[PDB]
């Protein structure tokens, strides 16, 4: 049995931002905005289709995707890219574009977000609301 992923979520804390928001090419003056805001998302799941409404320090970003299809993501830079999404079992859903492999995944209340870009883990973890 596969849990579902919908509901708002409220940042609670972020390890690495900063390196990974510079490696990625975020231009320093949002960098340093944003790195202090806990932004709430929201995740809309119908079946296998999925809408992401995320708050990524300064920018709201969107993206809409189905399992196992091919997508079009906006990344946290606003950087367009094709690539497809994967549910990982129960509860994590995974995706690898450019250079980084993204894992999300929901334990009870807590979704924790995991991207990897080299030696480089931007790990962020946000609560129900």
């Amino acid at each position: 049995s596969h849990m579902s992923f919908s509901g708002k979520y409220q940042l609670q804390s972020q390890e690495n931002f900063e390196a990974f928001m510079k490696a990625i090419g975020l231009p320093e003056e949002l960098i340093q905005k944003g790195k202090d805001i806990k932004g709430v998302s929201e995740i809309v799941q119908n079946g296998k289709h999925f809408k992401f409404t995320i708050t990524a320090g300064s920018k709201v970003i969107q993206n809409e995707f189905t399992v196992g299809e091919e997508c079009e993501l906006e990344t946290m830079t606003g950087e367009k890219v094709k690539t497809v999404v994967q549910l990982e079992g129960d509860n994590k859903l995974v995706t690898t574009f450019k250079n980084i492999k993204s894992v999300t995944e929901l334990n009870g209340d807590i979704i924790t977000n995991t991207m990897t870009l080299g030696d480089i883990v931007f790990k962020r973890i946000s609560k129900r609301i």
